[PDB]
């Protein structure tokens, strides 16, 4: 359960999320957009999910696609500041869910965000231990699917 | 039609927008919901659009509202963060506008959150100065409705 989940980001995983997002939350754009470029290359598949999008390939150049990169950023900004408070990072998480499930977004479906997530984070240096604790995160919004 | 909304965001307004986002945005959980509150109590038939969040009399102890509130501030930190670049101001509201024109939101309705706004702001000592310049921010997301 997303309660049950919420409970395993123990001090220091929240401690690497913080550290972590002070770098990559500093270029919404650029982290947002490098974020979903990747996703596309690796897991083509995802792609008939972003139909709307138009064509993903003009990354940055598709308004679109750099409007929604933007806001996912945001997200994740509610997701970090709502860490001193699970019962608030869970209603917040439960929130997300709703327009995820309706698209059937399935908890395996997104859970391939972890490789972007793990590539721009070594592109800035950060390490393995923050991709894990990133996936940590990324299991509470899991638990809501 | 969005960019010449926007082009209504002037040195001025947008000066008096961050200023006051300062302080209504540094806490987003009572503000947020301090807004949703506000417009349902003035505007009782708003509730008709959120059936899902149960309960809404039950305010911040109502977890589906709560988490529903925090999220609203975090468009509006969205929109302050973008002032500066009105192609990506744009492209965010444009991508904002798509979910709330599937739920058939008029312009005219996505208005009543003025009124709402105006006495959030009030309650913390910000005059009409100021919530004119809020409503020119709405006025650009009505645009795309
Ligand atoms: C770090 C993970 C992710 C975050 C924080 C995130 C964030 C968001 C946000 C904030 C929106 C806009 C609000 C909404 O419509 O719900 C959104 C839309 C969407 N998301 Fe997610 N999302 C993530 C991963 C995914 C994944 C892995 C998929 C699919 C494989 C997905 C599919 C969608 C789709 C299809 C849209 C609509 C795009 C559009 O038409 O504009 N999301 N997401
Ligand atoms: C400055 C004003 C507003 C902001 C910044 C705002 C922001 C948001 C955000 C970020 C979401 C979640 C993402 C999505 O599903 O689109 C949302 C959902 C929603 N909004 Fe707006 N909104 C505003 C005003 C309104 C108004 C005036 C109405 C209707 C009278 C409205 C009705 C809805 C509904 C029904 C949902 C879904 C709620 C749920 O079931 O969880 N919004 N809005």
């Amino acid at each position: 359960s997303v309660y049950d989940a919420a409970a395993q980001l123990t001090a220091d995983v929240k401690k690497d999320l913080r550290d972590s997002w002070k770098v990559i939350g500093s270029d919404k754009k650029g982290n947002g957009v490098a974020l979903m470029t990747t996703l596309f290359a690796d897991n083509q598949e995802t792609i008939g999910y972003f139909k709307r999008l138009g064509d993903v390939s003009q990354g940055m150049a598709n308004d679109k696609l750099r409007g929604h990169s933007i806001t996912l950023m945001y997200a994740l900004q509610n997701y970090i500041d709502q860490l001193d408070n699970p019962d608030d990072l869970v209603c917040v998480v439960e929130k997300f869910a709703v327009n995820h499930i309706t698209r059937k977004i399935s908890a395996a479906e997104f859970g391939k965000i972890n490789g972007p997530i793990k590539k721009v984070l070594a592109s800035k240096n950060f390490g393995d231990k923050y991709a894990n604790a990133w996936a940590k995160l990324v299991a509470v919004v899991q638990a809501a699917l």
